[PDB]
């Protein structure tokens, strides 16, 4: 009812259980005024949103109907790596049931996508992604209960011959960006707000595109990062979301009107093909062209809600027991990507840590591109980048590093088992930039 807005179908837990059979299948669909066959979960692009509460049981059977093997990564979920198994392979025509319990303190926006090494980037680019939302008791406070809530899945695409465009040699180096810059699988949808306060859950599920988000005439009020709430709302004029990151923001519409949500120009250090003359400068690709993501129409006579004064206190973490250094490097022309000078080997354990301890990880980008570093299974707290303090306290699982930046991360080691860390420009992961962590 009311005005329509494209948004994935939601599947909710019931009586403490979300049991769902999800097929990964090629699917002809309508897209930006044409028809294309994508790879999809549940026949939709994006895939369906799974919405759960803490302590729920999730029983997701993944039915592989693809021509190639696949698996799922439960991105951001602090569960067992024996469930969130980055080494599992589900052959074509086979199924696998993922069963886990949602942790008691968890809240926010998470997502699921393929993690079969070597094939992540084509599979994710072809459409295999969906969101997972964990509801919180905090969502009941009046300042959030009465906000108009929406999920915005930021994911671009390019098509050739009615199918996802093939990966080029340049895509393996830079990561693939598409010419169709979509929101919830739609080209520049219009959202006609019925409330003056919106709560937008934001997911960057793109292979490589960055989104320097800005809303015309409006600040954003950040209330959640990748893996949970901030301690209190943080007003920002704009918000950069790297591949794999999520955020939740409140928007306070003060005036009537139509306002563009844009992805402003951002230069992530992608490299262009080489050229003659024009002098001026060199041959980086330079900043992205600005893109309109959606149109937001304010309701009549808008009166926004007050902001909540407080959200969730961040747990104090114990003193760390060990410091690690992880150096990211690249060989751009070979399109190979390294951590501490090595490419991923699934039979090599790179770091051995202890369950129930906290470590400090120093992640150093010695490349020229932005690399967004992701660690499975163990959410972390970012302390500093470039020697300066991170602007808020919240659980993160992806941290963006620009050329030369060093992040210092507090990593509490939770579940035992073997898991991975990798750049979330997924082409770089496929081309080497991944290593193996074992917790005992
Ligand atoms: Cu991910
Ligand atoms: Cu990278």
């Amino acid at each position: 009812g009311g005005p329509s807005f494209p948004e994935p179908k939601v599947v909710r837990s019931q009586g403490g259980l979300l049991s769902l059979k999800l097929s990964a299948t090629p699917t002809p669909l309508a897209i930006a005024g044409q028809r294309a066959t994508l790879l999809t979960y549940g026949g939709s692009f994006p895939g369906p949103t799974l919405r759960v509460r803490p302590r729920d049981t999730v029983r997701l059977t993944l039915e592989n109907r693809l021509p190639e093997p696949t698996n799922l990564h439960w991105h951001g979920l602090p569960i067992s790596p024996k469930v969130d198994d980055p080494f599992l392979e589900i052959p074509p025509g086979e199924s696998w049931t993922y069963e886990f319990t949602v942790p008691k303190e968890l809240a926010g926006t998470f997502w699921y996508h393929p993690h079969l090494h070597g094939r992540v980037a084509p599979q994710l680019f072809a459409g295999l992604l969906g969101a997972l939302v964990v509801e919180s008791s905090l969502d009941a406070i009046p300042e959030l209960r009465e906000a108009e809530e929406h999920l915005l899945v930021l994911k671009d695409l390019a098509l050739q011959g009615g199918r996802p465009a093939p990966h080029t040699p340049m895509d393996w180096m830079n990561g693939k960006e598409g010419d169709l810059v979509l929101v919830n699988g739609a080209l520049r949808p219009t959202l006609v707000a019925q409330k003056a306060t919106l709560r937008l859950r934001l997911l960057n599920a793109s292979n490589a595109r960055y989104y320097r988000l800005a809303l015309q005439d409006h600040p954003l009020y950040l209330i959640a990062a990748d893996g949970g709430f901030l301690e209190e709302p943080l007003e920002v004029s704009e918000l950069l979301l790297a591949p794999g990151e999520r955020a939740e923001v409140l928007v306070r519409l003060r005036k009537e009107g139509r306002f563009l949500l844009q992805a402003l120009p951002y230069d992530r250090g992608a490299m262009g093909m080489m050229d003659m003359g024009g002098m001026a400068h060199a041959m980086p690709q330079g900043p992205s062209r600005p893109e309109t993501l959606l149109y937001l129409i304010a309701p009549k006579n808008p009166k926004p809600l007050p902001l909540p004064k407080a959200l969730s206190p961040f747990p104090t973490l114990p003193a760390p027991v060990v410091t690690r250094r992880l150096v990211l490097t690249e060989d751009m022309m070979a399109a190979r990507f390294f951590i501490n000078g090595q490419v991923f080997d699934h039979r090599r354990v790179d770091l051995k840590g202890q369950a129930q301890t906290v470590e400090v990880w120093e992640v150093e980008n010695q490349g020229d591109m932005d690399h967004p570093f992701h660690l499975h299974v163990h959410p972390f707290q970012v302390l500093s980048v470039g020697g300066r303090p991170f602007p808020y306290r919240a659980w993160k699982d992806v941290v963006n590093l620009k050329a030369g930046e060093v992040a210092r991360l507090l990593v509490p080691l939770r579940e035992k088992g073997r898991t991975v860390f990798h750049c979330h420009i997924v082409e770089h992961e496929d081309r080497g930039m991944m290593g193996v962590l074992e917790v005992g």
